[PDB]
């Protein structure tokens, strides 16, 4: 490559798998999402909630897939492995499997800025940083703080819980 | 002092004594909003209303130093003691806390006011009753029906009752 | 705690001890602001210099307590001591004490930077440089600046010298 | 008179007193204000400082009138005795003979307050309280400030100091 500097082919390689996991979780609110828009299950909130996280991981994937170009690594794409779930049970079930999602996605973050750091790679690192970490840790605390409301509400009186946090808390 | 007039030495140090006490308030209030802000408590509308009171105590002493140098006095300041709790419990504990709290203020608000009295140091009496005694009585309502209003809730059935009031009452 | 990811117990203590750090930090600069305020001292635009200092650094410690919460770590607060002084002299005086209190703000950010690299913690080091950092740099050279135009001005004549810093340099 | 009810002679007469002492606050006033317009004196912001004192006396003089007449008392006018001074001297020696005049009607207004208080006339302590009071304490605390700033001029070099002060604080 013209133009690729300082860019390891560890970091290129960690880049494409961390291309579809991005992917990966995208597809699964993609599931998620719909899920929530069964005629049986009737959540709007919670659909849509889903749907916008698809729309942030494709997103972060695409950012990814830029970033591998402006340092000269190539992409290089496999297949995307269905979400874990075909049903996805309760608003709390739910936001549970979300939160094991992003810890999983956070951490995959945080073990390429790790090998960045250890091939002395600044660009990266701070790539990662601006675009990536601090979106994670919102994220997660968002998603804490509706599980702490989902299960304050769902212990009181279930079906009236589920009802009141997708009518009050989400959009 | 060039400017001071009809000033006691004993409402200048029991200004100081008040700063201390708004200070304190302040910081009280600082860890209430900051403990609701955890996500495991999460309740955002009760985080805002602590922060909300933390900054009107922080500027009720900023009135009282203002005054100080008016009236020709010294402001002199004391270690901020921290906060009574590390953890406040459920909104209820946390609303009569504060209940606590400001009528510990308002009661140090009515012993400077009887000290001007007895000083007759009538630009005193005339400053609290225009910035604080008001002030007081408005906002120890205002918690009074809070408490009411969530205990109403919280009877019914803790969890939900809880959700509810943060959502439908405070902002 | 269902969020807390690669947070160490190190680091989260550290965040504590530099919110203490930045509250005293405030309140130093709020005892600076009104010794500025006195009518024998009189320097408005050194008043609200200090003053906004004290918001700035207030802002500072919120800062750092809602990244804590957002990591999942818990707020711990302690006594605020007093400012090491209850008058702070001539201008220049302040200021020097003022260039001490920010170099000592400075090290404390960078030893928890420090101890944040040395933990892998790339979230915290990227909020310190991005929040925190940069603006002590810039606060710091602002105040190496004003130093020296206060020194320039009263070694020439100090009364003087003092007056015009105030009115034709401070806000 | 018809409308008069729990207005003493005492404070009747000591209104009329007060209202005496406004104008001749408002002549004094007057004459510093023309001696700083002297083309061998020549400080118009001092002029205008002293100009607009005149005017703010004389409506303090009017608003006591104003209430005389709605508390059913009579207003009785007296000679209005010649300012104490037909040269005012340098900035300093103004703004301490204006203190001192200051301070003389603060304590007529105290005293007042005091001899409402001993009548149980309620409605005359909460006009004081309202008009004159804290615009006593805030004028004081203004001059005393002027008077702390000139000093530290004209220590330094007095025309100069003289000059600078008129150019850069007044209006």
């Amino acid at each position: 490559s013209q133009i690729r500097q300082n860019y390891s082919t560890e970091v290129e390689a960690a880049v494409n798998r961390l291309v579809n996991l991005y992917l990966r979780a995208s597809y699964t609110y993609l599931s998620l999402g719909f899920y929530f828009d069964r005629d049986d299950v009737a959540l709007e909130g919670v659909c849509h909630f889903f749907r916008q996280l698809a729309q942030q991981k494709r997103q972060g994937a695409e950012r990814l897939l830029k970033m591998q170009n402006q340092r000269g690594g190539r992409a290089l794409f496999q297949d995307l492995q269905k979400p874990s779930q075909d049903e996805w049970g309760t608003t709390p079930d739910a936001m549970k499997a979300a939160i094991v999602l992003e810890k999983s996605l956070n951490q995959a973050l945080l073990d390429l800025h790790a090998l960045g750091s250890a091939q002395a790679d600044p660009h990266l690192c701070d790539f990662l940083e601006s675009h990536f970490l601090d979106e994670e840790v919102k994220l997660i605390k968002k998603m804490g703080d509706h599980l702490t409301n989902i299960q304050r509400l769902v212990g009181s009186q279930a079906g009236l819980g589920e009802y009141l946090f997708e009518r009050l808390t989400l959009k």
